[PDB]
């Protein structure tokens, strides 16, 4: 199982920790350990940041990942193409799914958008299938939209 | 009490992580995971970038830190103000100590340049006293020089 997340708590404390900040690295570095210090059962914690028509891996908490995705490739790619939030249930049904990554399972994208715009994606696997359901899906994009505000 | 690093291994690891990139936030936010992976008793890892006079948080592996450094102040603002690699084998036993952090006992500050220009540090600091010794010092500069390679 998974223990509970005390969303109410991290976005009072993702609030607090970049109020006042508007460096974006600087903000998607101390999100990603902020979001990999509070949430259980994960793997990888981070950013990918759009520049070219492209996914750019930007700050995260985890081991070393790939680079360069292009959109509308796998999960993260795809949640660009779309403009919409990715909740994978289980990495081995989404189609094109690029991942080799052994303990990933399960996943969940975020897009982020500046003056209507995507200009990245949050991005967070986990060791286990259905990690991610509509609750952490309505607070992970909540979440999203404090880092959003201090990009504005 | 500290596991042998296999520097040997390791930079033959940087140099095939980051072969063919370019992109210094890609760099950055990859070779900290790599650090992080394959360094033994240490509690944070990551970078900070040279902007507008001051450092500011980059890329790292850890708890969410502090944003803004102003030059010569603490370990790694010193290291810029010295323009010199910092080894400390105490932080508390350093000049008005910046860190409110329990766990940083010992630390390591490697200057990073571009066309002789400091760009911004390496920061590693560990949960022991003394634990960068001058072998550590001399494997971390050269594989600081091999970021600076793919960023020159």
């Amino acid at each position: 199982t998974i223990n509970p997340t005390n969303y109410t708590l991290l976005k009072k404390q993702a609030a607090s920790l970049i109020e006042d900040e508007h460096h974006m690295i600087a903000i998607l570095s101390n999100m990603s350990a902020l979001l990999n210090d509070n949430l259980d059962q994960i793997n990888w914690v981070g950013f990918y940041l759009l520049e070219q028509n492209e996914l750019i891996l930007g700050p995260f908490q985890g081991h070393p990942a790939c680079v360069h995705i292009p959109i509308g490739k796998g999960v993260c790619g795809t949640a660009v193409s779309e403009r919409r939030t990715q909740v994978v249930a289980d990495v081995h049904q989404f189609k094109g799914h690029i991942a080799c990554d052994a303990n990933s399972k399960s996943e969940i994208v975020v897009p982020i958008f500046k003056d209507d715009k995507i200009i990245g994606v949050l991005d967070i696997d986990a060791p286990i299938t259905d990690r991610f359901d509509d609750n952490d899906k309505e607070h992970l994009e909540a979440i999203v939209k404090i880092i959003e505000k201090q990009l504005a």
